[PDB]
């Protein structure tokens, strides 16, 4: 409780924020682009994600430390892929953040156009940049409370549609566009896998909230779990609905499918409303990540293994020092991308980012086993069997990567081992030393 | 000494031939793409490759363990980076050693056409497949003796032309084609390094068979840079050599440029001489992997990280049973083929792991014995650290996506197999 921690509904909203955020509402315009057997790849993709949801929940129930993965890493391998975990997921987080802010102030453009303009749009981000990051200077009771609004907001639409889209939904429309992608059913499964493995990014929020999440054993389980499943409901019941509203040729060439569900659905200015709603959710979603970054630079700085001042607190014990420099970063890395000017663009060093995430879910399925075993009881099938298909669920988003992004994954990967030896020798504790 | 364990020379040679191997042959025809500034090239992929040398050199000095970089990995961070390290490694050797057989066999079509056809080819394969597991199972002693004439056989052209080459050199000729790729200066000498840098995979070798070399701490460090010289002196040496003497319009279309350019010197049936000498050189390549596919599985099996069949050893010490599946998987992964290298590829990303580790492992473990040269022994693994992250920067990304997938599979049989044996830094209470 004491005092200024946050409580199970804005922490589960948190969930689906940064799990849904930008992504919920170009869904059904990409498996438009294979058609109604994107079902299917659904059904796959989502007990693939209960699963490493499930793995989050009783690792995070175990152990509830501080920085989630990070945590859990420490515990199996030691410091080193410790400081591994956390630099990789600190990275997911604040590029991830750069992706929120200009979805969302894109979404707003819609209202002022005058932010088409790339140079405005990028003045306009640092501002908008700069506000979240000081909301979270004012503590995670208050942005967790400024995204519990802004998702709820941003829900608005989803279920709008994903509940009374069937008003309208028929059989003829969405069955006609079953498989337009040409492919073999399997082929098409693995083609909307492709879009939809990426979907559940975030379950890890919770558990690397624990810090200051209220009742961390009882409530971050049930965040976990629960979010996934908010997310989960939204994503099928939605663009299911959206397939047998409007026509597959017109949805895959579509900006914003959940602003066309509108023209016909309510009318008028009601795109106005999902495009408040979508601006809504990203902005939320933000402010989100921006937090966990906060979380996870403190934990491992907090064990030696990142620079001291990410554990830097003031006196509610939030990293502030620790968000500015992320705040600063954020600046540094948009003011360089001002459409071309400098070079190119770019949405690869935000790709490269989204396999940085998966990496801490395989060492903490990883470390739900090596630490947990002890604690299974006679259920030990049950958490091999779970634990294997959230392995599957890692993998088999990487499988479906580009090469060019995990290439670059794997480099900074190797850089990264490149700087703990440089920078911790000396202070490195070695299982086996040599004598002097 | 106690008894057939292997000396200096053999130990050294097995450096030299695993090294240079198969690639040795096909560097003046590869580098001919670009031209004479490859030369620049080498320089820098020279510094980088006595780097990742003296790394080895002296962590093998300080910890001289059977399964070199696997047991420096699991000193430095524990039984998962340990094993992490094996698979991959034991994965590079035997997948490595396909490789061998197979161009070392196909340069023997020269002599029996019969084998073009890929069919007789692969039955000619498992046959000198089994041949050298074999000679393998009869000892270290054995393969090493078997590899050291196999890879000074195969040095014969290598030094014929990089000595006696320079009589028919022309400056003229090797400058006409100083950048015939049509790239910047800078440009051309990274599309050079895509060749050279691979140029090196070996390096490792000594340090890996340190359960089976005579004194150890003298002899591996000794070996590996020792070998790695003799590679660099002939690289360099032989292929500017050859630059000069065949124009670079032919050379870069050559299907042997040291057949082209020994028959100039010795004419005629130098073409025999070499693809003879090409083929003992991949041959003996060939047992020298087998051979460290042997080691790592035995040092690892024995410290519970791998299986314990891979432990099991005759009287001699040497791991009859471990030998025998690296021999039973080759013949399996060769007759699936038929017809019906990107595997070969991903294989060779497998390798520069370790050498990562292996540098991490150095300053991780060996500060304490660094005295007053810190700096020395910074700067120089920093040099084999942007050599590996170099190498990578310019493969081809399918395979480094391969084997990015193939680290994760990697960390989940680790998790699946070893929970309860498993021993954590910080555990939880029961
Ligand atoms: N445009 C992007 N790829 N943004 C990355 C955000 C990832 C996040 N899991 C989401 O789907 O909302
Ligand atoms: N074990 C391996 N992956 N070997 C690949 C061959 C590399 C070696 N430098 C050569 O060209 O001969």
């Amino acid at each position: 409780a004491d005092a200024h921690k946050v409580g199970l509904i804005p922490v589960t909203l948190m969930v689906s924020g940064n799990i849904m955020g930008s992504g919920v509402f170009l869904l059904p315009a990409n498996l438009a682009s294979t058609g109604g057997i994107a079902i299917y790849g659904w059904l796959v993709t989502i007990i693939g994600a209960l699963g490493l949801s499930m793995v989050y929940a009783k690792m995070s129930f175990l152990d509830p430390s501080p920085g989630g993965s990070y945590a859990y890493a420490r515990r199996c391998f030691g410091p080193f892929l410790g400081y591994q975990t956390n630099v990789l997921y600190w990275l997911a987080c604040w590029i991830g953040a750069i992706a929120m802010v200009v979805i969302g102030v894109g979404y707003l453009s819609y209202f002022f156009p005058i932010l088409k303009d790339p140079l405005v749009l990028t003045i306009t981000c640092v501002v908008v940049l700069w506000i979240f990051v000081l909301l979270n200077i004012v503590g995670p009771k208050m942005i967790t409370r400024v995204q519990a609004v802004a998702t709820v907001l941003a829900l608005i639409p989803i279920v709008g549609i994903a509940v009374f889209g069937w008003f309208w939904f028929r059989g003829e429309t969405y069955m006609a566009a079953w498989n337009v992608s040409g492919l073999g059913t399997f082929g098409a499964i693995q083609s909307t896998l492709n879009v939809t493995l990426w979907s559940f990014i975030g379950v890890e929020s919770a558990s690397v909230a624990a810090g200051v999440v209220k009742n961390p054993k009882r409530n971050v389980p049930i965040a976990t779990i629960g979010g996934v499943l908010i997310a989960a409901v939204c994503y099928v019941l939605s663009t299911t609905a959206i397939m047998g509203m409007i026509p597959n040729a017109a949805l895959r060439v579509s900006a914003s499918p959940f602003g066309d569900a509108a023209r016909m659905a309510l009318g008028d200015t009601a795109g106005a409303i999902v495009s408040f709603c979508a601006a809504a959710g990203c902005l939320g979603s933000l402010g989100g990540w921006t937090l966990l970054a906060g979380q996870t630079a403190k934990a491992a700085a907090d064990d030696g293994l990142f620079p001291p001042i990410f554990a830097r607190v003031n006196k509610a014990g939030t990293p502030v020092a620790g968000l500015i420099i992320v705040g600063i970063l954020m600046t540094i890395f948009q003011l360089s991308s001002i459409s071309p000017n400098a070079t190119k663009e770019f949405g690869l060093v935000s790709s490269v980012s989204v396999i940085f995430t998966l990496v801490p879910y395989l060492y903490t399925c990883a470390a739900l086993l090596l630490l947990g075993h002890g604690h299974f009881g006679k259920a030990r099938p049950a958490y091999l069997a779970v634990t294997t298909i959230a392995f599957l669920y890692c993998i088999w988003a990487v499988v479906g990567s580009g090469a060019k992004e995990v290439m670059w994954s794997f480099v900074t990967l190797m850089v990264i081992t490149a700087m703990y030896a440089l920078n911790y020798n000396r202070l490195h504790k070695n299982p086996y030393p040599l004598d002097a």
